[PDB]
């Protein structure tokens, strides 16, 4: 007899983010990038807001989620309002980029190398809608996700992500998770549901395909409501 | 006390449908314009096969959710493959608009006045990714239908359809019903649960509207898997 639990390895334990990274000057030099997003989806009956961040000028990614449903986006950068045009929309790998015209913030810029078990990392976004807010965070590891698109469509999808200890919050989906030079590491997209201390983060290497599709300037839809 | 069922008024009672419709003059005319879509959904774990129709040149007419979770769309006229782009979906009305060069065949026009109860009408499409097949068919009503969009969205759609005296059969999602002049009274998308002899029809009038994105050129997503 073969016994029949189920298990797997647990999220690398690492030590507690250190809570002076909100003070680090690294978030003030980069929070003028990094923008709140609401969404009307009078489909779904809801306002959704997240966060996004500079790309390139006039081009902030943020998660497909964060516009999931939705028939009009709305970027805010400095507490003023940019409209925003929906230009590219993955719900496999949960990406979405905004072309969002005449945008002051400058880009921020991809980090070349993964970061490493243990490093101080910081989660930027809006959380609850509200004020901008940096989370203390901290590398767990760098691992393939296999799991349900955001649809919950019958294929499964496989992505890179990194698992990190954090407690990100509802409103940070979309943000950047940075290092400590400011360089984006991949996007903050979800948190673990049993595991409290953990959150879940595209890779930067994950979300470079979407890349591909940053020159399209015609809306794209944005498929359903996420249930 | 006020008892409580739920009551409506049935389907409109009309005759069954004059069989000889399938060999109407009509038919054959129409025939040609009529074209058989298949989509390649890897996404949904289906390939989703239905029917279309030409509206104006290099330009076909079908459901949304022929087409809804699909990354390859093929339009068959005269037994040959033209590559499609969807370039128009609206999941709300249920129907999207494909972009299909160099596609022979002409348009069919929509009618420019409603049906009425009664009148000899004809589905046309392709049950079970087969051969093409004329449905003879009978106008019983239009009707204001409220319901659930493709995906079950949370907030209802309310749509302008006709309910027919019909066998309507899968495949034949996104073909035209028309009347005996070989125009276009409206594009076929279901038909009833519990009602046997029963089929959906959103009229021209519906459509109508998503001839505004006729002249779109690039490719909208296809959003969720139908559940």
């Amino acid at each position: 007899a073969v016994l029949e639990p189920f298990s797997r390895t647990p999220v690398i334990p690492v030590a507690s983010p250190d809570p002076a990274l909100v003070n680090n000057p690294v978030v003030a030099a980069t929070e003028p990038s990094v923008v709140k997003i609401r969404s009307l989806a009078p489909r779904c009956q809801k306002v959704l807001e997240g966060t996004g961040f500079v790309i390139s000028p006039d081009r902030v990614m943020t998660n497909a989620h964060v516009v999931a449903g939705s028939n009009n986006v709305t970027v805010y950068a400095g507490d003023k309002p940019f409209e925003a045009t929906v230009v590219s929309y993955d719900p496999s790998v949960d990406v979405a980029i905004l072309a969002v015209p005449h945008l002051p913030p400058p880009p921020l810029v991809f980090a070349a190398e993964p970061a490493k078990t243990g490093a101080d990392v910081v989660v930027l976004g809006y959380p609850g809608g509200g004020n901008f807010t940096a989370t203390p965070a901290r590398i767990r590891e760098a691992i393939r996700l296999s799991g349900p698109d955001i649809y919950g469509d019958p294929e499964p999808v496989t992505r890179d992500v990194y698992t990190i200890r954090a407690d990100v919050e509802q409103g940070d989906s979309g943000g950047p998770l940075i290092d400590l030079n400011g360089q984006v590491l991949g996007v903050v997209f979800g948190a673990a549901i049993d595991d409290a201390e953990t959150g879940f983060v595209l890779t930067a290497g994950e979300v470079a395909g979407q890349l591909a599709k940053i020159g399209a300037t015609q809306p794209v839809g944005t498929g359903a409501c996420v249930s």
